[PDB]
């Protein structure tokens, strides 16, 4: 319902771009489309971050001399500010006082036009939207910034107090394998304990924080919890939570060194839980209905049925589609048309067929192993699953087709088969079919109708259909004797008997339930050779560095340039209208074939079909526009990169992902707007970047007074054309102090500006 920052009173919070009011970021970023790519985004970027945030620190710094020692927390929000030829070092009460007064004689956007510099405290922590900054000095927050905004500016509704503690009534805080139960999953509690409605039986998506009384937060936690009445403790797996690799008075805290001062609070049972929930998983229609999704993962404990079901492995069809066993709830169920072993369809808000495995009576999740549904890219904190009824009115895409695509994309690589589930038992049971098949008792079973005895639980299945007690009695007695004799087994010592009965049916054929062929049934769901070869065709991956962690600027700049991930993904679109999927999945099919059991010749030739499938320029772009998709979402959290290696052996690193877009959309050569170069093995050949930087600085100090007649110089061919006249101009020239200092060459600017 609120920020998690204002629900809690941890921070203050301040926005950083007005009311509606214009977007001078997109308007800078037609520097990047006049230059061709040869400005820099993230300085750009840098220069709005700058901007937004003095002006916002300023005017709550107005709007704040009347709650007075209110306003000594935003204070300290800038260290110095240089402002024409004044320099403010706002720790002073004598600066600071001098900086109020100018404050009120000069209207903002006047003050504003003036800082030359600015440095920020290590207490504000800045995005692309809000720009916070802690309560109270007294305590200390143990998280870096990245965290302070993931955590702390979701909306959550009112939010709740637990104790923690280990031995009575709180939430005690187990120390297990990280993700132990999956992904974005960081706890289960009871629905009494956070106040649901009476035996909630789902997962909820909170925000919560772990604190002390005098002020001091040791944990942040974002994720989902699994909610369910049927466990005994509220517990919260440390591991999961966002703790320490920070920097509190100068001295970095480690990981290991926030665990340890939490283990001694604890102790002393001054250690509490505020918890804000953001929303809690329903189970509501979209045809189709949606909820969250759990790991299995989390079932080991309490109802290990549902673990140990989605456990025992995934089975491909008879066409390649895999089939993923779900478990769902009763009334998801029901307005579904589905009961126990219907296949059903699953995507995530790729599309998966789905056997549903189990049905549950209060369930509101929908629980799948993660990992035979990491073509989908679930992901437990909040993403939602959907599912579809029988009625199948699609194509459902085969492994070797979207795992071939995904892997010429860098978001998977070496052909490898599957492990399969059920290896030991099925060579067994090929050794005594040899014998079978020739037997009288095969003549029998083919006359009452079953005919292919190569699938044991479909020869079961059938006969159990069909009458045939007597037969099944034979069968399932003719393979305990075989089995037995493979496996030296004493079919008398009533311990090694029921050793057999142990392996042939509680291991094997009970399993008949569940899966259709045992022969395609995978633990590892194998790796097809199209999508090893599809990934060495594109040298295209995403490399990750941090944002600088000391400079809170980094990270909002970051944000800003992510605020084009709208362009990214209409490339892709528009691109894939173009592929023949048709013969992009025979191709494939041609080459995973001719790789396994054909001739020379044709792994030559299926090889050279589908390489120049792929090698087609649209589907490169469009490979090409799905990964940048991913890395720009990410440098929502991360300064990722794209990096590209090419036929010249060298490899591009590049930052500037508008300008690459806009390459890829006018289908011009993308290796000029790369950042820096780097040589085979050898290494930074070219270093672009500082020049782009100090560039981009020039370019704005030009557009700028060139739109506004400062310049003596034809504001019409340029994209200084109108931009007076237009209220981003009144934006844009707030940021003239920071690139003041730059120089251009007067002549060169038209040019550059066209």
């Amino acid at each position: 319902n609120k920020p998690f920052a204002q629900q809690t009173g941890r921070f203050h919070t301040i926005e950083l771009q007005e009311e509606g009011s214009p977007d001078e970021f997109q308007e800078l970023l037609r520097l990047q489309a006049s230059t061709q790519g040869h400005v820099d985004e993230t300085t750009l970027a840098r220069l709005v971050v700058q901007k937004r945030a003095t002006k916002a620190i300023l005017k709550k710094l107005l709007e704040t001399a009347d709650r007075p020692e209110e306003q000594a927390v935003w204070r300290a929000a800038i260290e110095r500010l240089v402002i024409g030829n004044t320099a403010y070092d706002l720790k002073d009460d004598e600066s600071f006082a001098k900086l109020i007064e100018l404050a009120k004689k000069h209207p903002l956007e006047k003050v504003v036009k003036n800082v030359r510099e600015v440095q920020f405290s290590e207490k504000v922590t800045l995005s692309d939207k809000y720009a916070f900054v802690p309560a109270s000095n007294q305590g200390r927050i143990f998280l870096s910034h990245l965290r302070r905004e993931n955590i702390y500016r979701t909306p959550t509704q009112r939010p709740l107090s637990l104790k923690v503690a280990e031995e009575g009534e709180g939430v005690r805080l187990k120390e297990m394998e990280e993700k132990a139960l999956g992904d974005g999953a960081l706890g289960i509690l009871r629905p009494q304990s956070l106040g649901l409605p009476e035996d909630y039986t789902g997962v909820v998506q909170v925000r919560g924080e772990l604190a002390d009384p005098e002020g001091n937060v040791y944990a942040g936690l974002k994720g989902t919890v699994i909610v369910d009445p049927r466990a005994k403790e509220d517990f919260l797996n440390l591991n999961d939570l966002y703790r320490g690799d920070t920097v509190v008075d100068g001295k970095k805290y480690t990981k290991e060194e926030v665990d340890a001062l939490i283990r001694e609070k604890l102790k002393t049972g001054a250690l509490q839980l505020n918890l804000g929930i953001h929303r809690v998983s329903t189970v509501e229609e979209a045809e189709g209905q949606y909820s969250m999704a759990a790991s299995h993962t989390a079932y080991k404990e309490l109802d290990p049925e549902i673990y140990r079901l989605l456990e025992e492995g995934v089975e491909l069809d008879a066409e390649g589609r895999p089939i993923v066993p779900i478990v769902i709830g009763k009334e998801m169920a029901a307005k579904l048309g589905l009961k126990e072993g219907d296949i059903a369809f699953t995507f995530r808000n790729a599309l998966l067929q789905a056997r549903v495995a189990a049905i549950r009576d209060r369930l509101n999740a929908v629980v799948v192993n993660q990992e035979y549904a990491k073509s989908t890219g679930v992901d437990f904190d909040g993403d939602t699953l959907v599912v579809l009824p029988k009625g199948l009115p699609v194509d459902p895409h085969r492994l070797e087709v979207f795992q071939t695509l995904m892997a010429h994309a860098g978001l998977a690589v070496e052909p490898s088969p599957g492990e399969l589930r059920f290896k030991e038992q099925l060579e067994v049971y090929d050794k005594v079919l040899a014998r079978l098949s020739k037997s009288r008792l095969a003549a029998e079973l083919r006359n009452a109708g079953v005919e292919d005895l190569s699938n044991p639980f479909e020869v079961v299945r059938q006969l159990e259909s069909l009458g045939e007690e007597e037969l099944l009695k034979a069968f399932k007695g003719y393979l305990r004797k075989g089995f037995a004799k493979e496996l030296g087994l004493d079919l008398k010592s009533e311990e090694d008997r029921a050793r057999l009965n142990q392996y042939l049916f509680e291991g094997f054929l009970d399993y008949r339930k569940q899966f259709q062929d045992p022969r395609r049934v995978y633990k590892k769901l194998p790796l097809m050779p199209s999508a090893a070869l599809a990934a060495s065709l594109l040298q295209v991956e995403a490399h990750k560095k941090e944002y600088d962690p000391s400079d809170p600027v980094a990270l909002a700049a970051g944000q800003l340039t992510t605020s084009f991930l709208g362009l990214s993904e209409k490339l892709a679109q528009d691109l894939e209208t173009s592929i023949d999927f048709p013969k992009l999945a025979e191709a494939i099919r041609a080459y995973n074939q001719a790789y396994s059991s054909g001739n020379e010749e044709q792994v030559a030739k299926a090889r050279a079909e589908l390489v120049k499938v792929l090698n087609d320029p649209t589907v490169q772009k469009f490979s090409l526009s799905n990964l940048l998709y991913q890395i720009i979402t990410d440098r929502k959290k991360r300064d990722y990169s794209l990096r590209v290696r090419t036929e010249s052996g060298k490899t591009y690193e590049y930052r500037n992902l508008y300008a690459v877009l806009n390459r890829l959309m006018q289908n011009l050569p993308v290796e000029e707007v790369a950042d820096t170069v780097y040589d085979a093995s050898g290494q930074a050949v070219e270093e672009r970047v500082p020049l782009k930087q100090s560039a981009t600085r020039s370019l704005v100090k030009g557009l700028l007074d060139l739109a506004s007649g400062k310049v003596k110089e034809d504001p019409d061919g340029t994209v200084a054309e109108d931009l007076a006249d237009l209220p981003v101009f009144g934006e844009l020239e707030q940021l003239y102090g920071l690139v003041a200092d730059a120089k251009y060459d007067p002549s060169s600017l038209k040019s550059a500006l066209v």
